[PDB]
């Protein structure tokens, strides 16, 4: 029986992994594909976590700029909200700092956030040091792990540690 109930959000730029993510985190299952999201998907994965039981229900968005409008809809309901960059594309680190205003502009105020660099399998095509982006994350007070779905490395923590801030806030 469920101790709590709390709602995720994936955002970030098209192509950087969300789907990916939550694939894995949700059915563990990879694809290397790449077929875009449409809108906003939705899954459900219940953890165990300090000897409570969660229930998180978790939304995955599109991040092509067609579709923000309609994903900002999504927002102010999540407890915690994922901002995802791939360490092989700059830009999309780069444009971290607009996914953080989406996160100002539609979300709670009291929302918790996690940064997460994906893709941290193309050790040889990362162009995202990851001291630059932990020291961003410092700078703004919010965590930050790097992820690889096709490897299945720290995608539970991801989850777990959002988790676990959600929880000591309530
Ligand atoms: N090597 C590697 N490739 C990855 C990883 N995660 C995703 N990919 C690849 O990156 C591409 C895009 O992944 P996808 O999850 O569809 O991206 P998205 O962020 O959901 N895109 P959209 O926002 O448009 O729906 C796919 O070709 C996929 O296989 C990863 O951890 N490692
Ligand atoms: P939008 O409100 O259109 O939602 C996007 C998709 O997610 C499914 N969905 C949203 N919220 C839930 C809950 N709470 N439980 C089950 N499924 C959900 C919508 O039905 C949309 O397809
Ligand atoms: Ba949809
Ligand atoms: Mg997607």
């Amino acid at each position: 029986e469920y101790d709590y109930l709390f709602k995720l959000l994936l955002i970030g730029d098209s192509g950087v992994g969300k789907s990916c993510l939550l694939l894995r985190f949700a059915d563990d299952t990879y694809t290397e594909s790449y077929i875009s999201t449409i809108g906003v998907d939705f899954k459900i994965r219940t953890i165990e976590l300090d000897g409570k039981t969660i229930k998180l229900q978790i939304w995955d968005t599109a991040g092509q700029e067609r579709f923000r409008t309609i994903t900002s809809s999504y927002y102010r309901g999540a407890h915690g909200i994922i901002v995802v960059y791939d360490v092989t594309d700059q830009e999309s680190y780069a444009n971290v700092k607009q996914w953080l205003q989406e996160i100002d502009r539609y979300a709670s105020e009291n929302v918790n956030k996690l940064l997460v660099g994906n893709k941290s399998d193309l050790t040889t095509k990362k162009v995202v040091d990851n001291t630059t982006a932990k020291e961003f994350a410092d700078s703004l007070g919010i965590p930050f792990l790097e992820t690889s779905a096709k490897n299945a490395t720290n995608v539970e923590q991801a989850f777990m540690t959002m988790a676990a801030e959600i929880k000591k806030r309530m």
